């Protein structure tokens, strides 16, 4: 059975087992027809290692496919399409110009906290999202910058009227089932994930998770 | 200095060679060190057998992925977001709805003759892109059915004034550069366009050729 | 129970279940001694998939034996000798060389269509060869391309007055009984209907068919 890493991240993934990326692979699976174990990690970095150290076959959650990834590691085509953004409380902070300065949380190893870190803005790095909206909310941050998917259903749910998404999207990026090179699963994924395009099962996953 | 299929297709690729493909290629090579020569293909089904017949390296135009090409070819990541969607003279023809018990053009070999016949519609395909635009003036075709980028070009041009688009997306597609299995140069394109992605060249890229309002993310 | 794909197409296959196709089925099957179920499809991609898909063990129309199909599937010795050819409305069209810059009507997924498209022709793909014969005479077409013996059938029947075939054959093709690879049944059907051969039942069958 395939071994596939997977992080804690609503709406994508939920843990209680759900979400987005959960229901996706698991129509990916089957399409292939191959049964597959779920292992839980902390962190993207962690659960790049798995990859690294052949711990596991893939790694899916809300991973965003980077040059410096795609230098040591494989992807499958696209998944979701996401990038940076700024949320503030519900001011001073209305895009990136206002950021030098302030304090911004957003997850350890994200590449959220590479990119605060090449712009030297002062970060708090928590574990998971969640803590960073905590810090956002007792004000020990300025604001969050983290995936516009996930701050957008942070703020249709939790963060209702507590919040406000600013500014444009800082850096486009997309999400990818991450591969070890020369995986001989690649193809297969890629032609079972273009199956549930054209066969509309894609989209039903969308609005199950994105459209109420 | 690596063969590359190329159909012309604008504004993704114009002949007098330009277009948004053209540029994006010329990036991507350039960036990899990489010294390129164009072949032009008629159809998508023509540059698609170059590449498994060994004739080029890699192909690039308006290509959509789908499972039957991943099947036998690889695809780089996609370079952009597009889909299908129909266009008719300026009726009784608002959407897909409308189509079945029409006749809808489009191109030999694309992914919109594909939809329309597995859709069980009527459809014209004709070798020549600029045949189709031709098939629903003269009327020999209720509608059209291709690439929404490709029509809108067309549209707010040649077909300024004489046709019109309408409904949503049929089917959403995105397009990629063609690459023969296990091929060499797949990683080292990504790379590029990802770090193209990265230091704006692509945004840039693409605000040349296209409207910032009309982006399918 | 052998599943059968069959696909209306008189005079090989008509409803009312009889024709050509279906009379020599029958004398195939009663021969070896195999119950068989009749599964219909409405276009022959449609049925090569249910070849393809495990779904029938069979299939038996107006199935033209190609390299491309060949090359995935597997066919009985043929059953039919058969060809392209064009027909026109009741002069100047008589050979491929004037079809270019026409619209040619045929079904959609026959070999007709792959033709027409392989030689750059404008071909009108309709799911029901019905609709070809109706915008030919609706002049939406300027003609039409199909296999010679089911366009004769039909100038002779429903099209008598209206229509006239001409030049001589595009494309010889012959028919045959499509089978998945490393068919059990390829061998026993070909035994079969090499005793209708010789015994003369297959000569009856084809008179009554295509007797002028
Ligand atoms: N898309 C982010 C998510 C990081 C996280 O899950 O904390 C990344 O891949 O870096
Ligand atoms: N995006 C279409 C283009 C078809 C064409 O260029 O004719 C395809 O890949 O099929
Ligand atoms: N002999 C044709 C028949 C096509 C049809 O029945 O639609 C073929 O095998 O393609």
């Amino acid at each position: 059975p395939l071994l596939v890493a997977t992080r804690v991240i609503p709406p994508f993934v939920l843990s209680n087992l759900s979400g987005f990326s959960i229901d996706l692979w698991r129509s990916i699976a089957t399409q292939i027809g191959i049964e597959s174990k779920l292992i839980e990690y902390s962190s993207v970095p962690e659960l790049i290692s798995a990859i690294k150290d052949n711990k596991v076959n893939l790694g899916i959650a809300a991973i965003s496919i980077t040059a410096e990834r795609e230098q040591n590691f494989d992807f499958s085509l696209p998944i979701f399409a996401s990038g940076l953004q700024i949320m503030v409380r519900n001011g001073d902070i209305r895009s990136i110009d206002d950021l030098p300065g302030k304090v911004v949380a957003t997850t350890a190893g994200s590449t959220a906290a590479t990119y605060l870190r090449e712009h030297h803005i002062s970060v708090l790095e928590v574990p998971k999202i969640e803590e960073a909206y905590k810090a956002l909310q007792t004000k020990k941050a300025d604001a969050v910058v983290f995936d516009a998917p996930v701050l957008l259903f942070y703020a249709a749910n939790e963060g209702k009227g507590k919040v406000e998404i600013v500014g444009s999207i800082l850096r486009e990026e997309s999400y990818g089932i991450i591969l070890p090179n020369n995986s001989p699963y690649r193809k297969p994924i890629n032609q079972a994930l273009l199956n549930l395009k054209e066969n509309g099962t894609y989209q039903s996953l969308y609005d199950k998770w994105f459209d109420p």
